[PDB]
DNA sequence: ATGGGTCCT
DNA sequence: AGGACCC
């Protein structure tokens, strides 16, 4: 049976927050940095030559007249992110997150009861909000034309909400599956919408420049079918599944040269509450116990603020010079909320595993996660 | 990379 | 505990 998913994606998300945290900078060129990477920018800042995850000497080399805010303390970006899913939320209850700033929503009961309640009449009648990707012609006799339609109606009633009630402007694309209308939602920006009509799925995805543009094919995926030849979607759709099989193994495979056709049939997932929740810190060098504890405890200091659901395991990652990492469960006693000295005992006992701190040690990275959520 | 997340093997 | 993916 045919769904309508609809993908939103918000625009320049941390620099959104921090304009509406202080708007001296809303007409300002802006850029959210992380240790030496502004991770993104407004569009002002967009329009100078300033591009996502560029270093810091390279975004003011390029635009002089740059303004940075701190963005490595996620917590009121994370905290608008909860507050967008739950506005979704009540459109239609299942939600899936796709990191902080993507939502998708399966769109197609509602669209049935709004049809539902149309009289034959008011039909045609019907019409598009937003964009209809490659311009093209609506057939208002064609109910899958029809369901397309109302689902980018939903979709601009959910962008004027978050306008609304939280601020925030964002894309939204509507399609027949998720990597469509997440491949769709992108196509105007920022701040616009565009649905996708059935006949136009072969030129969105031969749209594509690049196999790594394709939701799911990540770096050492792309990796892989460069070293056998494979550069385009066609490439990909066309290449012999029985070698792909043997290189990549039966699951990427199938699932990636699917992709390819346009073709996924996955489910929007209801996230929920998360899984796990980190606190991490980067940097040049830690060399000793005695400053590794520190790091540890601060990372502890912010996720126990968090924490106040009970996590029933912990876990240490570091990098040296690639992530090692060790967990074990929170005893009993420990779950029951000065947690702090048996904790830190707990992390550098697990730390004391992985490193052997006898020896000279180099790290560039701590990080703390709870897991295991009850 | 930064500072997070998800699921699968 | 590590891999792969996503943002
Ligand atoms: N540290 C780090 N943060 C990222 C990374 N990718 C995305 N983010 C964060 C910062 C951004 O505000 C947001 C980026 O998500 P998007 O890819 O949707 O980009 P953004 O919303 O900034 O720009 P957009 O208008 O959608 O093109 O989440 C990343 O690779 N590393
Ligand atoms: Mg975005
Ligand atoms: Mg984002």
């Amino acid at each position: 049976s045919s769904r309508v998913i609809v993908h939103v994606d918000l625009d320049c998300f941390y620099a959104q927050v921090e304009m509406i945290s202080n708007p001296e900078l809303k007409d300002k060129p802006l850029g959210v940095q992380q240790k030496y990477l502004v991770v993104t920018c407004n569009y002002e800042a967009r329009k100078l030559g300033v591009k996502k995850l560029m270093n810091v000497r390279d975004a003011k080399e390029k635009c002089p007249q740059l303004v940075l805010v701190n963005g490595e303390d996620l917590t009121r970006y994370r905290e608008m992110s909860y507050k967008v899913t739950e506005l979704l939320e009540e459109f239609s209850p299942v939600v899936e997150r796709l990191g902080f700033d993507e939502n998708f929503v399966d769109l197609t009961e509602m669209v049935e009861k709004r049809l539902q309640q149309l009289q034959s009449d008011e039909l045609s009648a019907v019409t598009v909000s937003g964009h209809v990707y490659n311009n093209q012609s609506i057939n208002l006799l064609d109910v899958l034309h029809i369901r397309l339609l109302v689902g980018s109606q939903i979709a601009a009633e959910m962008r004027e909400a978050m306008y609304n009630q939280l601020g925030l402007t964002g894309c939204a694309g509507v399609a027949s599956n998720k990597l469509l209308a997440k491949l769709v939602s992108g196509v105007f920006k920022p701040n616009q919408q565009t649905v996708l009509l059935p006949e136009s799925c072969q030129h969105l995805i031969h749209s594509l420049n690049h196999i790594k543009e394709i939701p799911g094919i990540g770096y050492k995926t792309a990796k892989c079918l460069e070293a056998l030849g494979i550069n385009s979607v066609r490439d990909l759709q066309t290449f012999s599944p029985k070698i792909l099989e043997k290189e990549l193994g039966i699951s990427v495979a199938q699932r990636i040269q699917k992709l390819s056709f346009g073709e996924d049939n996955s489910p929007v997932i209801l996230s929920g509450p998360p899984q796990s929740f980190s606190e991490e810190d980067s940097f040049k060098k830690c060399s000793s116990e005695v400053e590794a504890k520190n790091k540890i405890e601060e990372l502890l200091a912010s996720l126990l603020n968090r924490v106040c659901r009970k996590p029933h395991t912990v876990r240490l990652i570091i990098r040296r010079y690639g992530r090692e990492s060790r967990q074990c469960p929170i005893p009993s006693h420990v779950i029951q909320k000065d947690v702090m000295t048996p904790m830190v005992d707990i992390l550098m006992k697990l730390f004391r595993n992985m490193v052997n701190v006898k020896m000279p040690f180099h790290l560039t990275l701590l990080s703390v996660c709870f897991c295991n959520l009850k």
